[PDB]
């Protein structure tokens, strides 16, 4: 059936205070069907809080919207994020001693543009320790990676988390 609603949402920060439900929707409907679109407002003044959210029908639509950044909405470049600890680096554990840089590259390059691959080695012996760090040029790669239940790299079932 339908992917969980939480995984179909984009929070949108940095809105122009003149953006409305209607103008935010007209913008983001370019990349898919929107089931919901709200600008957050003060309950008493109705003045914009400067952020909102949109909900797409599918995760592929969320991907399309993030691939179309930067978004200029009503004259202002906004900041869309998936459902925040916003980082560009992941820890990859469980890769043992036989996983190479090209294994990590070939797998993770389909999530985002890779800038650094660091396979960790023992400070004394030089032996591989069984984990690595991958740095991307942008946070959405990481956000897509860490919501997956599973990552299989070089036949290993890997543990992947955000790295600070
Ligand atoms: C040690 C390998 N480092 C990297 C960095 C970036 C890319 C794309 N591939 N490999």
């Amino acid at each position: 059936p339908k992917e969980p609603e939480q995984l179909r949402k984009l929070f949108i920060g940095g809105l122009s205070f003149e953006t409305t439900d209607e103008s935010l929707r007209s913008h983001f409907e370019q990349w898919g069907t929107l089931t919901d679109c709200v600008v957050m407002r003060d309950p008493n003044t109705k003045r914009s809080r400067g952020f909102g959210f949109v909900t797409y029908a599918t995760v592929e639509e969320v991907d399309a919207a993030m691939n179309a950044r930067p978004h200029k909405v009503d004259g202002r470049v906004v900041e869309p994020k998936r459902a925040h600890l916003t980082v560009k680096k992941i820890f990859v554990g469980g890769i043992k001693e036989d996983t190479e840089e090209h294994h990590l590259r070939d797998y993770f390059e389909q999530y985002g543009k890779i800038e650094v691959i660091e396979i960790m080695t023992d400070r004394g012996s030089g032996k591989k320790r069984g984990f690595a760090f991958v740095t991307f040029d942008d946070h959405d790669s990481v956000d897509k990676i860490v919501i997956q239940k599973y990552h299989t790299v070089n036949g290993h079932n890997c543990e992947v988390r955000k790295a600070l």
